[PDB]
Order: structure tokens, then C-alpha cells, then sequence
């Protein structure tokens, strides 16, 4: 969210917000330089070479789909330059959705949405899972283990390829269980996509992607997103309601009540784990202040001696704003850009971007900057219009 420190990539680390991690991700990695830009959220430029053992490799397959499915760079995010570049570029994207009280909101949630401390065997006893941490090097060469919500990393091999990637447990879903697990978003704010409206040819703006992507991160963070494989005439239901609008009338009503009771009962067990609860691993946090956190979280109830329920009513609540009012349809309203009518898109484009210079892109008005000949008509984000803007790969 609001991002109260002007990072550049060759700030010296600190080891609070600017600092050398490793990520749970087994193996022994090379630490890497991150950013800690809001409570609970962390930026990393680099690319994803590390959430998925299978997929450690920059260079192009031989089998790769082409421009415009596909793009391929393992030299893109390679140098300081690059990285600070990425680094202002992502951080000018949380603020743009940050603007809006939508997003405001959005950020809010994603903050308040700390994975579930379900890592005991002990059902009496309240630990955090291992995989919703990163490790941060101290002075002594020693690591600390931090609890974190989000985190914003560069592309794995497809560069254009953008998605919300989580840590599984052994035997726990936790993105479909009600207990959430950190997000790691492989996102980049230098590529942009295309979408027709002979037509005029326009750009996405990268708030909207990053949007999506943040929406993707909250249901993932309270436990409640849809199993891919459920899917509409096909679109998965979990992307056809992050899309939102007109498309996602094609989601099965009764298959919609089927997931808020069956994530109703997940609050209740996570509720009923919370008043079982005896004992706490780790230190600076008591075990009430956690109950307190995850009260927070889903929103429960607790009557004079402590104990929590469910309120259906304020479960409603939350569960459409999460999966109703969250969407990329209405963060374009929001934004009040131009963006694709529906999730498929059959006239794809890719294009180089830079969004970090003020006279190409603003907080307020991304591309279609006022003032300008690219306020009317969405100009801005129009790839013929303002053609020096976008670069395209092909
Ligand atoms: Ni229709
Ligand atoms: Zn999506």
C-alpha cells in the first residue's frame, strides 16, 4: 500500500526493510536483495527461479509457445539498473491502486489476511507454518525467521506469464482450506499486454494486471480459492469471478453456494482450533494476541469468556468482498481506463513498457496522462497513439 520509503535498489541493507533473505523453498539459494515496501509485503527483483524446484531455468524451451502467448529473456532482470527500475515500477503500481478506495480496501484485506498458524501436530498448540516465512540474514551472518502476507517477484522463464504462486503442505491446502499461505506474485511492471476495442489496437494497464494478480493473492490468502479445475464453458471459476463483469454470469449459482457454505465451515474449524488452543511456539507473540490476529482476520465473534464463532453475517460480508466486489471489472471502473470486456483474449499483444518516468506514467492517471494529448479517449493507453510508449516484442 502506501509506500512510505523511496527505495533505490542499491540502498545498504538494514536488515529490517532492506535486507539479503532466503525463501523456505528447500535447497540452498543464493540469498537475494528484497524490500519490505508495507507491513507484511516484500518486494524481491529478481526472477522466480526459486518457489518451483521444476522450473529454475530462464532459457526458452524448445517447445515454447510464441509472441504473443509467450516471452522469452533470461537476461530481462539481470542488472542493478533493471532491478531499481523494477523495483520503482512495482512500488508506482501499489500506490496507482492504492489511490482508489477499492484498492485501499484490497491492501487492507491482503494485510489483515496472515496465514493461519496451523503448523502443529499439537491440537492444542498454536505454530506457524515454515512455509509462510522468509528467512532474514542479520549482521552476525544469523538468520530471523519473518512472518510476511505478499511478495512481488520477477518472472520465471515465460516473462509475460503472471500468477500467484504459494508453498504447499504435505498434507494441508492451505489456499483452499480457509488458512491462507504467502503469495509470491511473479509479476513485471516493464511488459504490458494488448486487446482490441480496423480496430484500435490499446495497452492493459499494468495496475489492472497487478490488480488481478491481488485479488488472485487475497482469496489465497483467507483459504478460499477455487480449485482450478472447476471450471465454466472453459474459464476456471476462480478466474472467471477475479475477471468479474460480464463474464461471470457463465458461474454456476448453485456451485457458488456450494464453496461460501463450504468455506463457512472452514472458518468454523479454524474458529473452534483457535478455542482448543493451550499452547504457542515462537516469541514475540502471545498466544492471545494471535487469537486476536486471526479474530481480525475472518472476522470472528467472542462473547465474554473468549471463546469465538462464526457470524454468518459478518461472513457474508467478507466473503463478497472478496470474491464479489474485489475484481478487475471493478477496479477498472475504478481506474477508469480502458481494459478487455472479456477474460479470453483472442487478439493478443505484448509490448516493452516503462512506466517509471513521470512523463509516461502517473499515479493518478497511468497512462491517459491529464493535461495531455493522451487524456481523451484512453490516447494513453492507445499502442498506435501513444506509440512511443509501447515497444512491441511482437
Ligand atoms: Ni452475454
Ligand atoms: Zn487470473
Amino acid at each position: 500500500p502506501f509506500v512510505n520509503k523511496q527505495f533505490n535498489y542499491k540502498d545498504p541493507v538494514n536488515g529490517v526493510d532492506i535486507a539479503y533473505i532466503k525463501i523456505p523453498n528447500a535447497g540452498q539459494m543464493q540469498p537475494v536483495k528484497a524490500f519490505k515496501i508495507h507491513n507484511k509485503i516484500w518486494v524481491i527483483p529478481e526472477r522466480d527461479t526459486f518457489t518451483n524446484p521444476e522450473e529454475g531455468d530462464l532459457n526458452p524451451p524448445p517447445e515454447a509457445k510464441q509472441v504473443p502467448v509467450s516471452y522469452y529473456d533470461s537476461t530481462y532482470l539481470s542488472t542493478d539498473n533493471e532491478k531499481d527500475n523494477y523495483l520503482k515500477g512495482v512500488t508506482k503500481l501499489f500506490e496507482r491502486i492504492y489511490s482508489t478506495d477499492l484498492g485501499r480496501m484490497l491492501l487492507t484485506s491482503i494485510v489483515r489476511g496472515i496465514p493461519f498458524w496451523g503448523g502443529s501436530t499439537i491440537d492444542t498448540e498454536l505454530k506457524v507454518i515454515d512455509t509462510n516465512c522468509i528467512n532474514v540474514i542479520q549482521p552476525d551472518g544469523s538468520y530471523r525467521s519473518e512472518e510476511l502476507n505478499l511478495v512481488i517477484i520477477g518472472p520465471s522463464a515465460d516473462i509475460i506469464q503472471f500468477e500467484c504462486k504459494s508453498f504447499g503442505h504435505e498434507v494441508l491446502n492451505l489456499t483452499r482450506n480457509g488458512y491462507g499461505s504467502t503469495q509470491y506474485i511473479r509479476f513485471s511492471p516493464d511488459f504490458t499486454f494488448g486487446f482490441e476495442e480496423g480496430a484500435g489496437k490499446f495497452a492493459t494497464d499494468p495496475a489492472v494486471t497487478l490488480a488481478h494478480e491481488l485479488i488472485h493473492a487475497g482469496h489465497r490468502l483467507y483459504g478460499i480459492a477455487i480449485n482450478p479445475n472447476r471450471v465454466f464453458k472453459e474459464v476456471s471459476f476462480e478466474e472467471l469471478r477475479t475477471f468479474g463483469g460480464h463474464d461471470a454470469k457463465f458461474i454456476d449459482s448453485l456451485q457458488e453456494n456450494e464453496f461460501r457454505l463450504y468455506y463457512y465451515n472452514k472458518f468454523k474449524d479454524i474458529a473452534s482450533t483457535l478455542n482448543k488452543a493451550k499452547s504457542i511456539v515462537g516469541t514475540t507473540a502471545s498466544l492471545q494476541y494471535m487469537k486476536n490476529v486471526f479474530k481480525e482476520k475472518y472476522l470472528l465473534s467472542e462473547d465474554t469468556s473468549g471463546k469465538f464463532s462464526v457470524d454468518k453475517l459478518k461472513f457474508d460480508k467478507l466473503y463478497k468482498m472478496l470474491t464479489e466486489i474485489y475484481t478487475e471489472d471493478n477496479f477498472v471502473k475504478f481506474f477508469k481506463v480502458l481494459n478487455r470486456k472479456t477474460y479470453l483474449n483472442f487478439d493478443k499483444a505484448v509490448f516493452k513498457i516503462n512506466i517509471v518516468p513521470k512523463v509516461n506514467y502517473t499515479i493518478y492517471d497511468g497512462f491517459n496522462l491529464r493535461n495531455t494529448n493522451l487524456a481523451a479517449n484512453f490516447n494513453g493507453q492507445n499502442t498506435e497513439i501513444n506509440n512511443m510508449n509501447f515497444t512491441k516484442l511482437k
